[PDB]
């Protein structure tokens, strides 16, 4: 079997991508936001704080005919931006893009915390990290690529993102069409519960490649990219202005600026994110500081390759008996 799926930009800023997911008997379509850095399929719903909830779509358990309560089950998140939320599970049948599977853990939320219900635009999150990192206690449950995957034609699924536009993610085969020249190969770690990989380094607009290996993930649930301070110094050194702002959180530019290219490395191999990607807009309403779409990792620990990296590629998730991960220019 196959699946595919549009994924759209939830605003004018790409801050997230947003999937059509069926739910249950007859269908709930709710619009998940496929993070492969975690590893839980959680909604809101029926049983969601009716306070925390101001205008998501929610799946309903008791309107389906095929929910089952998974006895005793609870889970609990909490992301790495602060952001978190709890509640019960329930099996049930989930299809994304014509790929179903049946006995799905669905995380039915009870609390959100309010950056969830700031957004009225996401109705979940669909975990594809791996399932070790699942938080439902007693017994752990399996991603959905982890219950799709021995039916798949091939057990991979891909991220297309646009920049300011619709992408696509693909269950089961690789589309030739979607990219151009060929995909490399490259090796992953699971030891985090992560996509984790090693860049080959980095280069900043027209400038010499520097070779240096960045251990980081690849999280289709973040937005920006986030890499070591030195890496990030150079490449904001390029724009006139722009200063890490304490105040703000970050990196901020002229809005002004015409921002750099990035390229960073995969194997022998380059991607390159056009400088346009990198910017995030004003900080405020109307203000002339904007957000950079590169920032320090470290306040957190880890290197992410978040969106703003990976919609400049086709990313193939291997999911193989060792994993890896293949980028490609498109
Ligand atoms: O990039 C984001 C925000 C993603 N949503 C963007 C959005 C913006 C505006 C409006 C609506 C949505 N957070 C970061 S920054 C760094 C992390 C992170 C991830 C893993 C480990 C450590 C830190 C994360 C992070 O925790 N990402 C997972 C996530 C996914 C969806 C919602 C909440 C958390």
């Amino acid at each position: 079997s196959t699946g595919s799926a549009t994924t759209t930009p939830i605003d004018s800023l790409d801050d997230a991508y947003i999937t059509p997911v069926q739910i249950g008997t007859p269908a709930q379509t709710l619009n998940l936001d496929f993070d492969t850095g975690s590893s839980d399929l959680w909604v809101f719903s029926s049983e969601t704080t009716a306070s925390e909830v101001d205008g998501q779509t929610i799946y309903t358990p008791s309107k389906s005919t095929t929910a089952k309560l998974l006895s005793g089950a609870t889970w609990s998140i909490s992301y790495g931006d602060g952001s978190s939320s709890s509640g019960d599970v329930y099996t049930d049948t989930v299809s994304v893009g014509g790929l179903t599977v049946t006995g799905q853990a669905v995380e039915s939320a009870k609390k959100v915390s309010s950056s969830f219900t700031e957004d009225s635009t996401i109705d979940g999150l669909l975990g594809l990290a791996f399932s070790t990192l699942n938080t439902v206690s007693p017994t752990q449950q399996k991603t959905f690529f982890d219950n799709a995957k021995a039916s798949l034609d091939s057990p991979v699924f891909t991220a297309d993102l646009g920049y300011h536009a619709p992408g696509t993610y693909n269950f089961g085969f690789i589309d030739t069409t979607a990219y151009t020249g060929s995909i490399t190969y490259t090796a992953v770690s699971t030891k985090q519960g992560f996509w984790e990989w090693t860049s080959t380094g980095y280069a900043v607009g027209s400038g010499t490649f520097k070779s240096t290996s960045i251990d980081g993930i690849a999280d289709t649930g973040t937005t920006l990219l986030y890499l070591p301070a030195t890496v990030v110094s150079a490449y904001w050194a390029q724009v006139s202005g722009a200063k890490s702002s304490s105040s703000v959180g970050g990196y901020v530019f002229p809005c002004s600026a015409t921002l750099p290219s990035f390229t960073f490395g995969v194997g022998s191999a380059r991607i390159v994110i056009p400088g346009d990607y990198i910017d995030f807009g004003p900080i405020s309403t109307g203000s002339s500081s904007c957000f950079g779409g590169i920032q320090s990792s470290a306040g957190i620990g880890i290197n992410i390759f978040g969106d703003v990296a990976l919609k400049a590629a086709f990313v193939v998730f291997n999911g193989a008996t060792t994993p890896t991960l293949g980028f490609a220019s498109k």
